[PDB]
């Protein structure tokens, strides 16, 4: 049996705040050196985790998918009621499905992926939709320059067309700051290689959870300069993996997989049968190392003009980013730019969603 | 392979509010007829979802369990950071485990159970701890008389000693009130019997999600008075299943399984090889029907004096229930009655937990 990630969609919000603008407004260009971040996606109040989630699934789903999906999981840290139920209805997925959320800071989409996989193993005629959707929102706060919005959707099924997922995974929980992302990375990666007897050399690329690209660089840097072809190739694949994040910001649970996407669409050296290592992390903390192998033809499921699409985002002045990003419901809403779905209103106090 | 629920623990909070007292205070004994509820568990601020969860696991876990558990899931609708990470540390579970929360109103522990099961199938040397822990908290509100506190812990492993879980399950999601619990029950149960070709007659007991016992009675009542031995036996097992809930109140995600526990400890007619149907529900809505078979010896994992233990709860006047139940952190805390674990303080703003 081969089970894994068949398709990946991604949606961000429709506005962008440039770091240099934020810098000039707050009297800080140390975001370009410090965080290695150029711009962030800003979400209006009518585009929330649900509508970004639905957006990213609308990118990839077919009518057949919708008839065969019987599990919809929403990994998010951003109602009791799971966002996944709204997403299930907006997408028109067949009714005999489980829908729920999974939560553990930036880590949860990795657990959603594991459950999805085991579930398709067990019922190999089904498919599962994993959503990792978040809006990182902290003014004048030190988290302000690591804000972001977007969602990645993954369709998991057998004979996937992008990435075959492997059975060997290692998670770690430590009830517990850069020192942590890093120590969790070191200890998990070590035990991982010990238990499954693999080494940096068995891999073509390593992807990381990416709150901001500098932290991921640090984690990549922890990786055995003792392999020069490999050393260069790995650095290049790392640079390829952070490209999207540099324009979008922190998207919490989705960040690891947005890096995987940015890697598949931007590396020019990956081929079918190559193996990728992935390090998932969430504050608190929990981490997991898992791996995957590229399937022949995987480029056919990708997009080639994503960097162009992100440039279509409407730029905001800081004043208008403050106004739109921090708007709270009081409801009806101003019409803002959104993806295919939007929060239409609140009919007290039910959130009403629909196609725009 | 036989995989399933090996042990079940339960912890409620240490105070109890009698319905007749609430009734006299609010000028309403229509809780005893209406809801079929006598008393509810009230939780002080130092006993929250985490400490009740840890409590209920402390009931059942051994040192060996703790070395073999590599997944801790917290189903709750009550921090980003998953309660499960605190529970992992309080219980001293081995570090190479996944910890996270699952969320979808009262439904999520059913998904946690399914993932736990598939996971043990796939890695049959491991065990998983499923926690379903909640505090239902609504003064003068119409949800006031359906408040409650407690948590059920389930240890899932192969060759379980209580309940073998079966592969045939059916979930339904409908983005959407008694009419709903009921319509979701009817449609799911119907499709369930159609797809797996089973009938009311293949079962010794049916357990329901139990926000209050009257709603469950309604759902039981939807169940084919056309079987008189069975009809009586089923009614008796139903009455056995609601016994604990009548003293504790709504505990949201845990309620279905608290009913299963109340059934196993109070029916005098269940035997090894008997099959039980279970209907899980969460508002929003999602539902699932799943089944299980009793293992020989399952009584040995139960307790016989649980109704006695619940009578040890400290009774509160309404005035003092209002004071303790609705207390918000400002922190240090008054010392209240708790189970083995408690929220000690907040060290700004980290919740500090420990053994009491």
């Amino acid at each position: 049996m081969r089970i894994g990630i068949d398709k990946i969609g991604f949606t961000s919000s429709q506005y962008v705040l440039n770091m240099k603008d934020l810098a000039e407004a707050r009297g800080e260009q140390k975001f370009s050196k410090g965080l290695l971040l150029n711009a962030l996606s800003i979400a209006p109040i009518t585009d929330d985790v649900v509508t970004l989630a639905a957006g990213s699934a609308n990118e990839i789903l077919t009518a057949e998918d919708k008839e065969k999906i019987d599990m919809v999981i929403l990994a998010t840290e951003s109602d009791s009621k799971a966002g996944a139920v709204y997403v299930h209805s907006l997408l028109g997925i067949q009714p005999f499905a489980r829908s729920f959320e999974m939560k553990e800071a930036c880590y949860s989409a990795t657990a959603a992926l594991n459950y999805a996989k085991l579930h398709v193993e067990k019922h190999p005629d089904t498919r599962v939709l994993v959503l990792a959707s978040d809006i990182a929102k902290y003014i004048g706060t030190p988290g302000e320059s690591t804000q972001g919005a977007g969602s990645i959707a993954m369709l998991v099924k057998k004979d996937p067309r992008i990435l075959i997922l492997h059975d060997e995974t290692l998670a770690q929980t430590r009830d517990i700051s850069t020192k942590q992302y890093l120590d969790m990375l070191k200890t998990t990666w070590a035990e991982y290689q010990k238990r499954f007897d693999v080494s940096l050399t068995d891999f073509a690329a390593f992807c990381f959870h990416l709150p901001f690209p500098k932290l991921a660089l640090k984690g990549f840097n922890k990786i055995d300069k003792q392999p020069s072809d490999l050393q260069e190739k790995l650095k290049v694949n790392f640079e390829a993996s952070i490209l999207y994040s540099k324009q979008i910001g922190n998207i919490y649970t989705g960040s690891l997989f947005l890096g995987l996407l940015s890697l598949l669409e931007n590396s020019q050296n990956l081929v079918a049968g190559d193996k990728i290592a992935l390090f998932s992390y969430g504050s608190g903390a929990v981490a997991e190392i898992f791996t995957g192998t590229l399937v022949k033809g995987f480029k056919e499921q990708l997009q080639t003009n994503r960097l162009d699409k992100l440039k279509r985002r409407t730029p905001l002045s800081v004043e208008n980013y403050e106004k739109i990003f921090f708007e709270e419901a009081q409801a009806s809403f101003k019409e803002y730019q959104t993806g295919p779905f939007a929060l239409k209103e609140i009919l007290e106090h039910q959130r009403i969603y629909g196609k725009v």
